[PDB]
């Protein structure tokens, strides 16, 4: 069983995305999660985009879990450097027909009222009580308390190239982070066991957030946005 | 405890490296691990290079383990598409004061007359009957038999850079090949619990190999050359 799909750019009305809050697709092809008015990004901005249909992680019947690889680019630009940009954007999996979470250090994906599980690779901006130093790549499960986190320097308004690769046969989840304009890389690597925290199937795809108005910094802010967007799982 | 070295270039008559065989440096700074006369390659080669220092992997006294980290930049060059190149380089982890294996597919590694243990990341260029299509990244425990691998295209000649991580923690030995020039990204992850194959002391360094006489071909050859390299390890107590 093998599901894949592909999008070199991204069409509005896209009909394999479904797009929640703030997000939007731009006329040049561009997905972007978080609000940007006259090439101006805003503060309390939230933003989701999931895959259409639902995939299938794990089988209870056979206890087989799939396999996956995914890969994607994005652009972040920090246009107002102080007193801090917030917040990043990640990948996520989680249960199916859930809606966008808390913005802010929360990028939209938990929601404390009602938290739900999930798994996401987080490229955060801003430094929460909880964080180390920022910008970082982190994995988190059911929590934005990240179980592994690496450092990395963004490259404004540059493009970076993603690969997350997971391997059931040894629960390793690895991400590499690359950007091409400066030839830097950044690997991270941890365990998951997917069939312990998610349920038989999910839903993929990303969200970001700006600066939370609690903050009272409207420079709070940036872009969170994705050129293009690859996946593909296998379950045997 | 805390060990590292850069290489940013190469010189002759390396102090600080251990030329095995065929491996020579450059005029113009660079590693090559087998034999190229007047610019082409040759069959018939192998050759190794190893950090003159040994490094501590592990401490039988507290148990614990290190953590590393390598980078190191490479090119391999394939004058003759047919009938096959061969065979490929590794970056391996063997213990100290160990002699050239057999050459061929087993990279000069491996020696069946008197194995020694070793961990080793393969950038495999010829399909031996032990392995998948090729080229492709592979990860060895003891034997060229890879116990993960993944498919690459390589840059013909073209520059690729190498990150290979390792965390004690998790045992998770990962590592990253790019082609800037193409802008292509290769991964590949799996456990290994280095304690429980090494010795506390080992070296660390490259070893490659071109095509072995027994298979008849002077085309089954290409270059495998280093071009930079670092190494960092972490052995907490
Ligand atoms: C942050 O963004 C939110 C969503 O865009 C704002 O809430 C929504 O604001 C609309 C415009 O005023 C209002 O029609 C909607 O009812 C409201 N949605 C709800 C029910 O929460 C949120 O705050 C609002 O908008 C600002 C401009 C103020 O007018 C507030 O009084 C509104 O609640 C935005 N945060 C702020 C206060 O900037
Ligand atoms: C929010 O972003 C603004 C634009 O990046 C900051 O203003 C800019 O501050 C620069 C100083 O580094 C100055 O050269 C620019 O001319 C100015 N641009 C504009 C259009 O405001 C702003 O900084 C605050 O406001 C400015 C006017 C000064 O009073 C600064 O001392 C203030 O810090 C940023 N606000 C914050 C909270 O940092
Ligand atoms: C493959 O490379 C070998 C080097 O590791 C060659 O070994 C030969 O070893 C001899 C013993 O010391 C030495 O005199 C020779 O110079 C050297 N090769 C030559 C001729 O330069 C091996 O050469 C073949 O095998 C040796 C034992 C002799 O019979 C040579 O006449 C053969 O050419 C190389 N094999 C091939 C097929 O080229
Ligand atoms: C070994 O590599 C050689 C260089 O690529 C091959 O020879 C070259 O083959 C080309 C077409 O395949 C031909 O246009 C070139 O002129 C020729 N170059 C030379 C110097 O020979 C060689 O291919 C075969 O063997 C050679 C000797 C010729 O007879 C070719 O016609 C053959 O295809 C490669 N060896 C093999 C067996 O593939
Ligand atoms: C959880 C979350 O969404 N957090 C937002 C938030 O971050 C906090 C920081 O900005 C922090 C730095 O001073 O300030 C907090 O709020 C202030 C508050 O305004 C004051 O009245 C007083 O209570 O002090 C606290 C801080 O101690 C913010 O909540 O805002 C930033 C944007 O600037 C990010 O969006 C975080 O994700
Ligand atoms: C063991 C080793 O290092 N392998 C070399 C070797 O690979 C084999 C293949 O090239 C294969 C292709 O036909 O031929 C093998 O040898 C022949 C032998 O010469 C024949 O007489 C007959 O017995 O069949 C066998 C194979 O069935 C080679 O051992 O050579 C290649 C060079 O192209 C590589 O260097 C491998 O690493
Ligand atoms: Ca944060
Ligand atoms: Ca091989
Ligand atoms: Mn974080
Ligand atoms: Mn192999």
């Amino acid at each position: 069983k093998t599901i894949s799909f592909n999008f070199n750019q991204f069409h509005q009305n896209e009909e394999q995305l479904k797009l929640q809050r703030d997000a939007r697709i731009s006329s040049n092809s561009v997905l972007e999660l978080t609000k940007v008015v006259n090439g101006v990004p805003t503060w309390n901005s939230t933003g989701r985009a999931l895959y259409a249909k639902p995939v299938q992680v794990w089988d209870s019947t056979t206890g087989n879990v799939a396999s996956f690889e995914t890969r994607f680019s994005f652009s972040i630009r920090q246009p107002f450097p102080r007193p801090h940009p917030a917040d990043g954007l990640v990948f996520f999996i989680a249960p199916p027909n859930t809606q966008t979470g808390e913005g802010g250090g929360y990028f939209g994906i938990y929601n404390p009222l009602s938290p739900y599980p999930f798994v996401a690779v987080e490229f955060d901006t801003f430094r929460n009580t909880w964080d180390p130093q920022i910008p970082h790549i982190g994995i988190d499960v059911n929590s934005v308390i990240s179980t592994k986190t690496v450092p990395f320097t963004l490259d404004n308004g540059g493009i970076a190239n993603v690969v997350i690769k997971y391997d059931a046969s040894t629960k390793i989840l690895h991400v590499v982070l690359v950007f091409p304009s400066l030839g830097t890389i950044y690997t991270i690597a941890d365990i998951v066991d997917l069939k312990q925290v998610l349920p038989e199937s999910v839903n993929v795809g990303f969200s970001a957030a700006t600066g939370d108005p609690s903050g009272k910094q409207r420079n709070a802010t940036e872009t969170h946005d994705i050129l293009s967007w690859s996946f593909s799982a296998s379950l045997p």
